[PDB]
Formats: C-alpha cells, structure tokens, sequence
C-alpha cells in the first residue's frame, strides 16, 4: 500500500481551519489508518487510530474521518502549538508505511 498526502504544504493563521488528505493505494483493512503530529525536534505523536479515533487526551479539535482508501485529518481552529508536520500511516498490512506529510506552517 502506498499513502500520498495532500497538500504538500500549508499556510494558515492561528484559528483557521486545516482540512488535510491521505489516500491510500488499495483499501486499508479494519479501518488501520492512524494520524501523526511532529513538531522540530520530537518524535511523532500519536493523534488519531483507526481513521477517526482520537488517542488518549488528544483535543477535540483534531477529527479523523474516512473509510477505505480516502481519508482526511481535520484541525477545526488551529492554535499556536499546531503547527508541525502531519502524517498518516496505515498499519493495517504487510510493511506499515507513512505517508510523506502535510507541512502546516504558520501564514
């Protein structure tokens, strides 16, 4: 399976709305697809698990969605400590790969 993610980069203002895609080449079985937010210098964090579950003590206004092989990550009202490089993974067969993120940076 192969993940692309759309856009490449992205400039938004605190308080904007990012809307952010992965798609993946053949379904993703059970749904297996999982959200990573890395700021400079950390190691990813989890953010959301199988397509639209936030993980423990993640904010609400992070969303997953999706189904199959389209799926989206939405940041309802970006704050500050947001901004940082997304990316999916799907977890659901033979090597788990990533996909190559979004870029979100501030305007």
């Amino acid at each position: 399976i192969v993940l692309t993610q759309s856009p490449g980069t992205l400039s938004l203002s605190p308080g904007e709305r990012a809307t952010l895609s992965c798609r993946a080449s053949q379904s993703v079985s059970s749904s297996y697809l999982a959200w990573y937010q890395q700021k400079p210098g950390q190691a990813p964090r989890l953010l959301i698990y199988g397509a639209s579950s936030r993980a423990t003590g993640i904010p609400d206004r992070f969303s997953g969605s999706g189904s199959g092989t389209d799926f989206t990550l939405t940041i309802s009202r970006l704050e500050p400590e947001d901004f940082a490089v997304y990316y999916c993974q799907q977890y659901g067969s033979s090597r788990f790969t990533f996909g190559p993120g979004t870029k979100v940076d501030i305007k």
